């Protein structure tokens, strides 16, 4: 009964070999998709309140938090541009908690080049687009330091479809 194929990534648009972006809910993707990585928008004390990670903790019933806690226990906070490798609970095989800058929180644009590097380490993800949201960046920057720093494999959720329209468009 168990056993499913993984990485059923359908529906998307491909920007470059390494970057494709669909407009989905992140959650209901990882659970169609059946990843084996699935991207956290985390902060450095892995406390998975708001955003991508409230969504992400909410969907694992309060699991990801729990191991998170033993993480942090463990290592201390990330930083800023850093990422820890954890369980994906129900939503993947492992969860890449990666830490972007949070403009809103005054913390500067050019770490996103290096929290992007972190997907660097996995040959295929389902991510957000790091730093957007409630983070502060403007998600089409931040989608362009993705393709200009992602050399593995990324499909990229975003909620917005007004957004998914604009990147529809810059890529016509």
């Amino acid at each position: 009964h168990h056993h499913m194929p993984v990485n059923q990534f359908t529906g998307y648009l491909k920007l470059t070999d390494n970057v494709a972006i669909k407009c989905v809910d992140i959650v209901k993707e990882a659970q169609s998709a059946n990843p084996m990585v699935i991207v956290n928008a985390a902060n450095i004390h892995l406390k998975h309140g708001g955003g991508v990670a409230g969504a992400l903790n909410k969907a694992t019933n309060g699991a990801m938090q729990k191991e998170s806690d033993d993480y942090i226990k463990l290592n201390g906070p990330l930083t800023v541009g850093g990422s820890c490798l954890l369980s994906g609970h129900n939503l993947a095989k492992k969860c890449l908690h990666v830490v972007g800058p949070n403009l809103n929180a005054g913390e500067d644009i050019q770490l996103l080049k290096a929290a992007y590097e972190n997907f660097n380490s996995q040959d295929i993800l389902l991510a957000p687009l790091l730093s957007a949201g409630i983070f502060g960046a403007k998600p089409l920057q931040s989608l362009q330091v993705c393709v200009q720093t992602v050399r593995t494999q990324v499909y990229i959720a975003v909620n917005d479809k007004a957004l998914y329209e604009q990147v529809v468009m810059d890529y016509l």
